[PDB]
């Protein structure tokens, strides 16, 4: 890098935070990581994309030591870039989340009854996570359902209310915001799915370098500036982890019908 900041690739799948404020927040996060980890300022810089399709190019080009990706991107790229976890976020005491399929009250009693019906949600653009992980490989979403992707869970839930959609797959945060019309009910709750945090290329980092970054993130949410960043994303803390935390997901990821 010859004195330039080292790149940290951030593949932001999307979320409650708009792209521009999420990108700014990554820069702010790195400034806190540097302070709490006692790096000189501008040791790192964020290379940000909200496009899943560009994540791979950014990884190959920037050759980053550290990155932030979705679980699906990690599982797909882990072998090529010898990726290992650095930290997971803890949210509401848990390092995992559950997805809920909701539908108008009384219409459907199980997912099998939604076969051939139309599904909405914000995580439908990349349906291998929906099929292999959320549904534990019991359904092939593109074959068994009509996936109507949405960019905002509000849009999907409006369509459900109208009757333009039969059910909506919701994250924890989206399921919490439901209250804020037609009666609805949860038709399906996923198993616990681990949360992604930061990862590292183990061919480009030492174990001790990963540990320093991890420890910095473990203390980030206590910092005056870091606290506001963890609030923005609803994060309780970050926790350092070994690779086995995602081994159960790797088993689901390999399964095919
Ligand atoms: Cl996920």
């Amino acid at each position: 890098h010859m004195g330039a900041p080292a790149p940290v690739v951030v593949c932001y799948p999307g979320g409650a935070v708009n792209e521009r404020d999420a990108d700014q927040a990554m820069d702010a996060m790195l400034r806190v990581v540097e302070r709490v980890g006692q790096w000189p300022e501008k040791s790192f810089s964020s290379v940000f994309t909200a496009k899943v399709a560009d994540c791979g190019k950014l990884m190959a080009e920037m050759k980053p030591a550290f990155a932030i990706t979705s679980l699906a991107l990690y599982l797909d790229m882990r072998g090529q870039y010898d990726l290992v976890p650095v930290v997971q976020p803890r949210i509401d005491g848990r390092t995992s989340e559950r997805y809920r399929v909701v539908a108008k009250q009384g219409r459907f009693h199980d997912m099998d009854e939604l076969k051939g019906r139309t599904l909405g949600g914000t995580m439908l653009d990349e349906p291998a996570f929906l099929g292999k992980i959320v549904f534990a490989g019991k359904y092939d979403p593109e074959k068994d359902f009509a996936l109507q992707p949405s960019r905002q869970a509000i849009r999907a839930l409006r369509s459900l209310d109208k009757g333009e959609l039969d059910a909506v797959v919701l994250n924890e945060q989206q399921f919490a915001g439901l209250s804020a019309a037609s009666p609805v009910e949860t038709v399906f709750t996923s198993a616990e799915i681990p949360l992604m945090g930061v990862v590292a290329n183990a061919r480009l980092t030492s174990a001790q370098e990963r540990a320093r970054f991890a420890q910095a993130l473990e203390t980030l949410c206590a910092d005056p500036e870091g606290r506001k960043l963890c609030d923005l994303f609803g994060i309780q803390s970050f926790v350092a982890v070994d690779p086995t935390v995602f081994d159960p997901m790797a088993r689901l990821w390999l399964a095919r019908n």
